[PDB]
This record gives C-alpha cells, structure tokens and sequence, in this order.
C-alpha cells in the first residue's frame, strides 16, 4: 500500500529513531513491501521509515534508471563508517521538500552495515551516489534534513528554476 | 502591471543591485506601481526589485492587515545600521521561497536610510516586525535569502505542516 510521505516541518522527522527488532517477520516485511511502494510511486530513490511517520531505523534505496545503478536493497539498523576524510560535492534533493535541490558534501566512500528484513547481515562497501544515498537516509534516522548540511546557499533553490553548474 | 517574481535557485536574486539613480522619474515611479500591484496580489508584506529581476536598489513593504501596522512605504539606495546588538527570532517567509518558513534572528532595533520614489529623503527608526521586514528586504539588494541565515533548522518547514512553537 501507498503511505503518504511527510514533509518538512513534521517534528516526526527531526526524532532519533529506535532500532528495528522484529527481522525476519511479516509486519515488517509488509513495510518493507510499502516503503518499496510509495518510494516507486514518487519516483524517489531513496526513503527512510521516518518519512512515511513510521518511527524505526529502517530504509529502501536503489534503482536502474542519471548515476551509476545502485541496487534496490531494503536496510535496517544501519551504521555508517567513512572509509576516507575525501569529501565530495553533489546535487540532492529529498520527497519531503518537494521541488527543491541543493549541493551538498558527502564521504566520497564508506562501509555500511545492518540486516535485510530476512535478519541476514549486509555489509557493503560504497562510492560517488551509491554512498551519498546511504547517507542521506540515514540522516533522517537521526532527525536530519539536508539543508542544515548546505554549504554554499547559492546552490540551494527549486530544480526547475537552478542553473548552478557543479 | 504585475510581474512574474521569480524563484529561489534563479541566479537573478543572487547578484549585488546598483544604486537607483533615476529618483522623481517617471520610469521610476511606474516600476514602484508595478512592485507595490505584485506585492499586493501576492499577499506579500515586502518585496525587493531582484524578486521581478530588476537590478537596482529598490523595496517597497508595508500593510495594514498578524503583527503591528508598518507603513507602506517604497525605498531606493536603503543603508541599515544597527541600533544595538540586541537580536530577536523571529518566523519568516518570502514569495521567492513559496510554502516555507523559518525562524531567523535579526537586530530588534534597526535606523533605515534611502529615497522615497519622488528624491525626498527617507530616515526612520524602526524595531520588531517593522525592522525585520526591512532587514529581509535589504538582503536581497546584496544577493542573499532567509535560509543562509537560519540557526535553528528543527524550525524550517512547510507553513502548512510546522508545530514549532517560538
Ligand atoms: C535520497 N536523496 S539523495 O540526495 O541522496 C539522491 C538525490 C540526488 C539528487 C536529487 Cl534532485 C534527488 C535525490
Ligand atoms: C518580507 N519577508 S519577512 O520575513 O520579513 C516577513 C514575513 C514573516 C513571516 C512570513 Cl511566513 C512571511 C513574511
Ligand atoms: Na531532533
Ligand atoms: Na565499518
Ligand atoms: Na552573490
Ligand atoms: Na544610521
């Protein structure tokens, strides 16, 4: 099912969200199964539980169809590790502030961990738009939105409208 | 005639205005009338000349119709100066930026300095909402938004969806 997305200015996205601990059963792979939905559904390609006012430490990302394709994998309790101090700038944007986009650095590279909805372990190493979408879902696990990390506020304004050249 | 006010990401509101050197004009007083026509069927309280892509020194504001009436007021080549460094927060939106709101602090007591349309010299004292408007206002002459001066992104929102409390 389609679960309506919320946006910013919900206090329910600034919460520090509690561990997943039902791995492995049908209530969670049910919203798992609606997260996957309503993120196809709104053409995202990433989103946390806290998005849909669901408040766990859980995500969906991934897609084929511009980056490199990132694999559609869906990510509980995950932890986050930069594997290097090199930052890199890129364009993100978010389905709770619809319209807009901004600049923003990310770790270049770094390791995540956590369970897929089965309880089975994933550990992955990441890069460029792969790793970036890894930690712009984590952030709102922890109550962040991407504007409170914008550097350079000439880059931030609504997509159709920008011409900022990164 | 009202004009189009373009949007945040346009790098049109991001530039520094020249002064306005055509005061008691005609070409003046039409832009003026223009501005205070766009401001009113916008339901704005302040709107700067780079907000319909006029390069130039230039803000009208004002109202009746919540906080305390500020007088409607159209003013060329505006120079602020602090009147203490006492700073208040305060919730602020802008028609470039439409459906959002922040809380921002600026100086509670401001002295503000221009032109009117005709020449004749403008000076006035002016503190709360009066001085936040102007101050708003003045950024845009200098090419910058609220958001590059929120402290509190816990605060940054839709208008429809924020519970934060001042
Ligand atoms: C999940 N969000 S993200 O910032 O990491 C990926 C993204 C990048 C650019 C745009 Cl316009 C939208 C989303
Ligand atoms: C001209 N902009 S401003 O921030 O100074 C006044 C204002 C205050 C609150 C809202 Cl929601 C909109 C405008
Ligand atoms: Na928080
Ligand atoms: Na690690
Ligand atoms: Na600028
Ligand atoms: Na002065």
């Amino acid at each position: 099912m389609i679960r309506d997305i919320i946006r910013m200015g919900d206090k329910r996205l600034l919460r520090v969200a509690p561990q997943v601990t039902n791995l492995g059963s049908a209530e969670l792979h049910a919203l798992v199964s609606d997260m996957f939905e309503t993120m196809g559904a709104a053409h995202g390609v990433g989103l946390a539980a806290p998005q849909i006012a669901v408040d766990l430490q859980l995500m969906v990302f991934g897609f084929e169809a511009e980056a490199p394709a990132v694999p559609l994998t869906a990510l509980a309790n995950a932890q986050i590790e930069p594997l290097s101090d090199e930052m890199e700038n890129g364009w993100e944007g978010c389905l709770s502030i619809p319209g807009l986009r901004a600049v923003i650095p990310r770790y270049r590279y770094i390791r995540y961990r956590g369970f897929a909805p089965d309880g089975s372990p994933i550990e992955r190493e990441a890069e460029g738009f792969h790793a970036r979408v890894v930690q712009h879902e984590y952030d709102h696990l922890v109550g962040r939105l991407y504007p409170s990390r914008i550097e350079n506020f000439d880059t931030f304004g609504f997509d159709d409208v920008l011409s900022y050249d990164l």
